[PDB]
């Protein structure tokens, strides 16, 4: 009833890494930060969110290289992220990053037989909200993201 634009599907915490590479010589692999969110799905997509872990792993990767995965987004489920503003400072910092053309690739922890599926988080300033599509095939999407991550690490413009 009424709710037809976006359906509330999940509410959980996301943990984001600024800098992802577990280098082995780097045993303490960077700082991960958590932020609570409410996740809606954009219509047509029937999935069960109780099957989702309460933390999802997201890495900020450049949206510029994500363009290469463009046609793969045509087979995905839509989501929208609205954050539970506990820490506006954390949001503000994240706004800078995701608004600068960083995308949050969300990987789901293992619970489903393979690796679930994978999700992309994009900030839309126009809607002032976060949007994203989740591709079913983790293999192709993660493969593309692996390229982005390995390139990003090779580049390393992080501080």
């Amino acid at each position: 009833m009424s709710v037809s634009n976006k359906l509330l599907a999940w509410s959980g915490v996301l943990e984001w890494q600024e800098k992802p590479k577990p280098a082995s010589v780097d045993a303490n692999t960077k700082l991960t930060r958590s932020l609570p969110c409410q996740v809606y799905v954009n219509h047509g997509e029937n999935l069960k969110t109780e099957q989702w872990p309460q933390k999802l792993i997201m890495q900020l990767i450049p949206q510029q290289l994500l363009t290469t995965l463009g046609p793969l987004f045509r087979n995905s489920r839509m989501v929208q992220f609205h954050f539970t503003n506990k820490d506006l400072e954390s949001l503000k910092g994240l706004y800078r990053i995701m608004g600068n053309g960083f995308a949050g690739c969300v990987h789901f922890p293992h619970t489903a037989p393979c690796e679930v599926r994978v999700l992309m988080l994009l900030y839309s300033s126009k809607k002032k909200i976060f949007m994203g599509l989740i591709p079913y095939d983790q293999s192709g999407f993660v493969n593309g993201i692996r390229q982005v991550i390995t390139n990003l690490e090779h580049h390393h413009h992080h501080h």
